[PDB]
């Protein structure tokens, strides 16, 4: 029933000696599979998720530099060296400056100059290993009983997938079962971006290939950090190390053209994923109806709510049951008031209404023009005259 | 102006004294650009293709086995041996029957059998190598200046696109030019597969893990034969072999879940992709307006075609001026046929009739519930009462 309000819907119908249909799962999109003398089935994909991926890299954008060293040497008196050099937390470079009377040499030429400084990662970008058999997916579904919107998720079987999790059965009490054999493509070589709060899908060989310092896993290292680090040419004894920009723009704005991951915010392994799609195969013929037996619904109902456009080309009207039950609910969609032919096509296959007081929920796809809504039947029956453009 | 024929549309807009705006094309979608004092921009991306892609592999679904050779020796008289296993176009496999009297061997026991088959691909699938930098794209604009439909292919300009090809102005005659600036977005490693006229992209990791016999570049050889020949529990002196069935619907079925590529009609070699997504970066200050100088049409005009909804939330309508030419078209949408206060959006910026007998198509986006449409001014002025839900 949750289909109506989603969006982007479509209708699978089922052949009458047919058992099984397929149905192509996107984000976003919801399914509504009808079989002839079955209840309606929605299914839709709620999630497609991640769970514990094992981190790969980390690319720092944001780097500092502290303590800077400068040793220099006049010309022919030698190299000059610094301990920095063999310390693996600094980026250093070896280069000579223009020396002599001016600057304390007796010699004029090219005297030797070596600069280090302290490497520091202020801020560092994330590269999860994402695992196709690791992948989780869960599809929600639901059946077209009469249920209030009030109630769609406790109606909802939640159905959880992983690579090769086999077909999941959805038992619905009163109205028997539905089987699902669901496939993810791995049609969506990728890492699992992070920077902040914010997270996407990347090419792997994309992420490698950034001109910027980088950290294997478990860390402790960090290499090309000259990435971040700016060598000014160099002054007689001094030479300009600066730390580069803040790289968050620039990655952020190549990031914009990259799928987005919505990280959960409970657990902080877990990362939800959109654009993926599901491929799956249903079988109806264990599905059934409730209140095949009712005799039918006699008593004064009521209009709880009123016929409603769904923008799906289909109309809801929510039905108060007072007295009668258990009982059919008789639903037509007729070409005027006196005719008894039915035109329209009925979502909510053979409506019930348990016990009394129910409200029942009612879908119904009316035909084009216009048309009479009608509920029950006697004098007592509900009328509501219908247009569809 | 071609936006209009497409579904799925967005607009843009721009402030007054700004001269840059972005864009995202998805395919099947279309984005119309409006700037102050600027003819509006219609931009949407065509097709994303790969010419000339090199052929990596080849992999069989359809294998035929001809010429089956067996030989056989009795228990403790040596080994049994075939020419063919050493022809590389043979697939064999060697083992052991039960042997004795009755097969005319004078010992019980294992006795050697070897079976060889000269395999023959039937039908195979092609991958080709898809090299990122190679991919083009192709994008169309268009202005608003009152083209008829039939027309709009003559205006459109098509910008040709790779990956990293630079800026590409787009020149219209006497409204200047507009600049786009383009990136690609390599979200869609990956291999392009093709059975018969069929083309889907797909994973590179997933083909090569694929049961099934496959070829190199440059074939001539065959691996993994194995996977399309069956080979029954030997009998004293014959094993049956046999080819098995055609692998196409399992292929078929396991690609419906990837993305699709349409091969072009006229070029063997050019691949036209359906998944990806280009960030553009749009410089209008370099558009003008034609007509401005333009008196305007005082003239006796009609409607060629009436003012329609265009499911966009505006309206088109085809205006005739028979007289006045050249003559800028007045078009205002009011809260009545007294007022003068235009509270209609003009997409058809300085709409103008360059020649008689000119039937122009004007696009406005009318405000919310009853206005009128007036083209023109005076007795002869046209007037349509309209709408907006």
């Amino acid at each position: 029933a949750h289909c109506i309000g989603i969006t982007d819907r479509d209708f699978i119908e089922g052949v009458h000696g047919g058992t099984w249909v397929s149905a192509t799962l996107e984000q976003d999109k919801c399914v509504t599979v009808m079989a002839p003398d079955k209840p309606s089935l929605d299914i839709s994909l709620e999630t497609v998720a991640i769970d514990g991926p094992a981190e790969a890299r980390k690319v720092c954008y944001n780097a500092v530099l502290t303590h800077v060293k400068i040793n220099d040497k006049c010309p022919s008196t030698g190299e000059a060296h610094l301990a920095e050099e063999n310390e693996g937390d600094n980026a250093c470079k070896r280069t000579y400056s223009d020396r002599g009377w001016g600057n304390g040499c007796g010699l004029f030429g090219k005297g030797s100059i070596v600069a280090c400084a302290k490497f520091t990662c202020a801020k560092s970008m994330s590269l999860f290993e994402v695992d196709q058999t690791k992948i989780q997916y869960v599809i929600r579904a639901q059946l077209h009983v009469g249920a209030k919107q009030e109630n769609w998720n406790t109606d909802i079987k939640t159905l959880k997938f992983d690579a090769l999790s086999g077909s999941q059965e959805a038992e619905f009490t009163g109205y028997g079962k539905a089987t699902l054999e669901c496939q993810v493509q791995t049609a969506v070589n990728s890492y699992i971006a992070e920077m902040e709060k914010e997270s996407w899908i990347v090419d792997r060989q994309w992420a490698q290939d950034l001109t910027l310092p980088w950290q294997s896993g478990s860390g402790g290292v960090w290499r090309e950090m000259h990435h971040l680090v700016e060598f000014e040419p160099p002054h007689a004894a001094t030479i300009r190390v600066l730390a580069l920009g803040n790289q968050e723009g620039s990655l952020k704005t190549a990031l914009t053209g990259a799928m987005r991951v919505t990280k959960d915010t409970n657990d902080n392994n877990l990362y939800k994923l959109h654009g993926g799609h599901v491929s799956c195969r249903v079988k109806l013929s264990a599905l059934t109806l409730k209140g095949t037996s009712y005799k039918m619904c006699t008593d004064k109902m009521s209009f709880v709510k009123n016929p409603t456009d769904t923008g799906h080309g289909t109309v809801v009207m929510q039905v108060k049951v007072p007295k009668g039950a258990p009982c059919k609910i008789p639903v037509i969609v007729a070409d005027d008031l006196t005719a008894a032919i039915n035109k329209g096509i009925l979502v909510t296959v053979n409506p019930i209404a348990s016990t009394n007081d129910d409200e029942v929920l009612i879908e119904v796809n009316p035909p084009f023009g216009d048309s009479y809504i009608i509920v029950g039947t006697g004098d007592s029956r509900l009328t509501y005259q219908w247009h569809k453009e």
